[PDB]
């Protein structure tokens, strides 16, 4: 671990972006250096850092058999070392798991951790949206999502930071304390 990769992921090869056909390690450094944004789920093709071989995506290299990813997931295409990772298809991502952590809330549409399972306030498809602090989606971040009592959610780093000026939700004041807050399952 902690050979091959990027900042964002340990893994042995990198995606051929369908957009701009051009080789990032990841979908973030693709986004971090292009107008546009990259289509995990379209990614068709990858290249074994080890031996350059520019290949369909697989979990192994087939000229060389360097190990792309202790994880991977072919629908996002996504590669990393073992962090308990799973799919979910209601999210239709990979969540860092594990899986028995958490539920998929239907309404609100994101995963969810096991206490609050019909113990929290839904509000519809709630984590498709920007978060009201830093006004970046939610859905697909890194960062664990944060429910607040009212059903609002936040970034975990954006939640703490309103800490230290405050302790009301952002959008609907309502104050952070009381029952039905916790932790989503953060994207992978
Ligand atoms: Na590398
Ligand atoms: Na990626
Ligand atoms: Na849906
Ligand atoms: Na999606
Ligand atoms: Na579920
Ligand atoms: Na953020
Ligand atoms: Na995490
Ligand atoms: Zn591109
Ligand atoms: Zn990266
Ligand atoms: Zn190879
Ligand atoms: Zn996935
Ligand atoms: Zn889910
Ligand atoms: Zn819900
Ligand atoms: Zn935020
Ligand atoms: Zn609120």
């Amino acid at each position: 671990r902690g050979q091959r990769g990027c900042e964002h992921y340990d893994r042995g090869c990198l995606l051929k972006a369908p957009c701009c056909d051009k080789l990032y390690t990841c979908r973030l450094c693709h986004d971090n250096n292009e107008d546009h944004q990259l289509d995990r789920f379209k990614v068709k093709e990858v290249q074994c850092i080890n031996c350059e071989k520019i290949q369909h995506a697989q979990q192994t290299c087939e000229e060389c058999s360097t190990l792309f990813g202790e994880y991977y997931c072919d629908i996002c295409h996504l590669f990393d070392k073992d962090k308990k990772q799973y799919h979910c298809e209601n999210c239709g991502i990979c969540r860092i798991g594990p899986k028995e952590d958490f539920f998929h809330c239907l309404k609100c549409n994101l995963c969810l951790a096991m206490n609050l399972q019909g113990r929290h306030k839904c509000i519809e498809n709630v984590s498709r949206q920007n978060c009201p602090i830093c006004l970046e989606d939610i859905h697909t971040s890194r960062v664990v999502a944060h429910v607040l009592p009212c059903g609002h959610l936040l970034h975990r780093t954006c939640y703490e930071e309103m800490l230290k000026e405050g302790y009301r939700c952002p959008l609907c004041m309502h104050s952070a304390l009381g029952s039905g807050s916790g932790a989503a399952a953060a994207a992978a």
